[PDB]
């Protein structure tokens, strides 16, 4: 073929290169029958390639007939000693085939330097290995990386001893599989007894030895270990540090750099963490080298330690030092830079921001959006995915906030890709685009989308609706929850649970566990006096699993303290139920002391955020008592959703309202509904205005108590217009002072 002067002169430099070029020219037709152009040039890129190419002509045709690819031929011939290796294959492929070695295995082994001797060694030792329980695949791994005959004999020599010392064949092959793995095996044999007495397990030894530089790592543990232990490092830490590639160097760096790092303020736990990742040695060194400059840029010590404590920690620090100026120019604050760099692969994320940031801005994303998308593990791939998929994202009709939402989580890149791949399919199934964004919009969203597509038909056929499915998979862990529904549906319904019960239990985060927990704990619940309906109520919220267990762990003490089964259910059966149930047991004696009945306690704790409501009563009951509020007033105020906030509102705004003419009874009335806090604040801020316009305090109390803040704002907004139209205060109050008062006001004001 037409070789450029570059392709030519590359070959000429090789020993016997001029002959190789000549051979190719003089034998171009013959070679073209067996190999492509690229195959020829690859083989030609080695010394004495003329011998190898001649061997291709002499062996190639037969090897083609015998099942060897062009790729295998190149692997064998394209190496030092390739001519000999290719001949060896042709002479031995048949016998090797008999022994259960595939074409691929034969080519792999022969692909080693001096592969001809590798193959002969295998034939000589195959029966020995087979007798000892090893497979053909093990032999290939042992022979790999130019292990050759020596690696095979090394394994045979040490195996029976390592066997007696409690090492598996899998451990042995794993260690042997690396470069210098045979030497690693001998090192294991020599050092294992001392390692064991120092306190290291077989597993730690195998793990340390099964990396490149493993033998050196084993030596480092024994020789550096004692000094590290004197420096306060445990054997578990030493093993973990040594357990990664470059483990030996990392241990030495802890020893060498440790003292100077501590004197700068870094703890030993921090030093160990930085060292315990791959590239820990470089990270430790980079900290010592770059910490002064980073501090001179303003980064705190804890910040530096955190960036270094992740995988790629060394790159993170270096990239942060390099990119920080340009990032700051783009008005990134230091905290944002830190957020982006403080994860695994932070360096790549920073570089992604620099590279893609400008384009992202032009697409409408702001700094916060970029920081959110890049500020996760895999942040670099998320930003990249956004730019690459943007035209398709635009076509499908996804908004920019939709993009930020499903890309702004861990796994965001995969979420975007999954939504473009599975989206149209799900829309044809009947799922809306906003529901698709919801499902894709959590970590694991890619799997959640797939789960829906896979299970939708079956679940619908069983009586579940598509909105039910959206509800179940629209949370974190959504795929698992849906899978749990499919798996456990039969059992739950056989036990007497309805499909809406199942949906409710599964329809919250942690739903997979909640479903299983209901199955596991139902019998125990019925025995302790609870009903199936109670179980659904308790498990049917966020943290339902913890709520159920909290019931089982606390029901005895609570019952003995005068709380009924119904009381327990009402307390535990809301969001944060486990905390509310615990708070009751913690404060019931003190609350009783302050004049609150069992029923009072249940009422206060029996709403969402019941624990905080209890806490708020204890913290404020004394002051409220002093001001003239009765125990019953306090219970009414705190005994609704948001009771803690309502209680605080009375505490903070009450006197002012009282100064203005509002009596305590009215204050209690305005506050003793859900959203009572908003009501009081609405009266505080807008009350004087309504009063100026001609509304009495009584009117204001009526509206605030029965219509809430919503109704007040509606009267504030539309009141003047209605008055000009001839409506009296009696009419406006009647219209507004009701649930939905805002809507009734709007209806009356409409024609104006």
């Amino acid at each position: 073929l037409n070789l450029s002067p570059l392709e030519r002169s590359k070959i000429e430099k090789q020993y016997g290169g001029a002959t190789t070029l000549a051979f190719i020219s003089n034998k171009q037709n013959e070679l073209a029958q067996i190999l492509s152009r690229a195959d020829i040039l690859k083989i030609a890129s080695y010394d004495c390639a003329a011998h190898a190419l001649q061997a291709v002509l002499d062996c190639g045709p037969m090897l083609g007939k015998r099942g060897f690819s062009q790729s295998d031929i190149v692997k064998i011939a394209g190496n030092i000693g390739g001519a000999q290796a290719l001949q060896a294959v042709l002479d031995l492929e048949s016998m090797l085939g008999k022994r259960g070695f595939s074409r691929d295995d034969i080519a792999k082994m022969a692909g080693n330097i001096g592969g001809a001797q590798t193959l002969q060694a295998v034939l000589d030792l195959e029966s020995a290995f087979r007798e000892r329980g090893f497979s053909q695949a093990d032999i290939v791994k042992i022979a790999g990386n130019n292990g050759g005959a020596q690696a095979l004999y090394s394994v045979l020599d040490v195996e029976p001893t390592l066997g007696k010392r409690g090492f598996s064949r899998a451990d042995i092959v794993k260690i042997a599989g690396n470069t210098g793995g045979a030497q690693a095996l001998h090192t294991v044999l020599d050092l294992e007894p001392a390692l064991g007495k120092r306190g290291f397990s077989r597993i730690d030894i195998v793990k340390i030895a099964a990396n490149n530089g493993g033998a050196q790592a084993l030596h480092a543990v024994l020789d550096l270990g004692p000094t590290l232990r004197e420096c306060g490092f445990s054997q578990a830490t030493i093993a973990k540090i040594a357990g990664n590639i470059g483990g030996a160097q990392a241990l030495q760096m802890v020893l060498d750099l440790g003292p100077a790092l501590g004197k700068r303020g870094f703890s030993q736990a921090t030093i160990a963490k930085i060292a315990g990742n791959i590239g820990g040695a470089q990270a430790l060194q980079t900290v010592l080298d770059l910490e002064p400059a980073l501090c001179e840029r303003g980064f705190s010590q804890a910040t530096i330690a955190k960036m270094a404590g992740n995988n790629g920690g060394a790159q993170a620090l270096q990239t942060v030092l390099d990119l920080e100026p340009a990032l700051r120019k783009r008005d990134f604050r230091q905290a944002d830079i830190i957020k982006i760099a403080g994860n695994d692969g932070g360096a790549q994320a920073l570089q992604a921001v620099i590279e893609h940031g400008p384009t992202l801005r032009q697409h409408g994303f702001n700094l916060a959006d970029i920081v959110k998308m890049a500020g996760n593990i895999g942040g670099a791939q998320a930003l990249q995915a956004v730019l690459d998929l943007k035209p398709v994202l635009d076509e499908h009709g996804f908004s920019q906030p939709d993009i930020v939402k499903m890309a702004g989580n861990i796994g965001g890149a995969q979420a975007l890709q999954a939504v473009l791949s599975l989206g149209p399919a799900l829309r044809e199934r009947g799922f809306s685009q906003p529901d698709i964004v919801k499902i894709a919009g959590n970590t694991g969203g890619a799997q959640a989308l797939q789960a829906v597509l896979d299970l939708e038909l079956t679940l619908v056929e069983h009586g579940f609706s598509q909105p039910d499915i959206v509800r179940i998979t629209g949370n974190r862990g959504g795929a698992q929850a849906l899978q749990a529904v499919l798996a456990l549906e039969l059992t739950l319904r056989e036990r007497g649970f309805s499909q809406p019960d199942i949906v409710k239990i599964a329809g919250n985060s942690g739903g997979a566990q909640a479903l299983q927990a209901v199955l596991d704990l139902e019998l125990t619940f019925r025995e302790r006096g609870f009903s199936q309906a109670d179980i659904v109520k308790i498990a049917g919220n966020d943290g339902g699993t913890q709520a159920l267990h909290a019931v089982l762990d606390l029901e005895r003490m609570l019952g003995e303290r005068g709380f009924s089964r119904a009381d327990i259910v009402n307390v535990a059966g809301n969001n944060g139920g486990a905390q509310a149930l615990k708070a009751v047991l913690e404060h019931e004696a003190t609350l009783n002391e302050r004049g609150f009945s069992r029923a009072d306690i249940v009422k206060i704790a029996g709403n969402g955020g019941g624990a905080q409501a209890l806490k708020a009563v204890l913290e404020h009951e004394a002051t409220l008592d002093e001001r003239g509020f009765s125990r019953a007033d306090i219970v009414r105020i705190a005994g609704n959703g948001g009771g803690a906030q309502a209680l605080k509102a009375v505490l903070e705004h009450g006197p002012t309202l009282n100064e203005r003419g509002f009596n305590l009874t009215d204050i209690v009335e305005m506050a003793a509904n859900s959203g009572g806090a908003q009501a009081l604040k609405a009266v505080l801020e807008h009350g004087p205005t309504l009063r100026q316009r001609g509304l009495s305090l009584i009117d204001i109390v009526e509206i605030a108590s029965n219509g809430g803040a919503q109704a007040l704002k509606a009267v504030l907004k539309y009141g003047p217009v209605l008055m000009q139209a001839g409506r009296s205060n009696e009419e406006i109050v009647h219209v507004a002072a009701r649930r939905g008062g805002a809507g009734r006001i709007r209806k009356m004001v409409a024609p104006l």
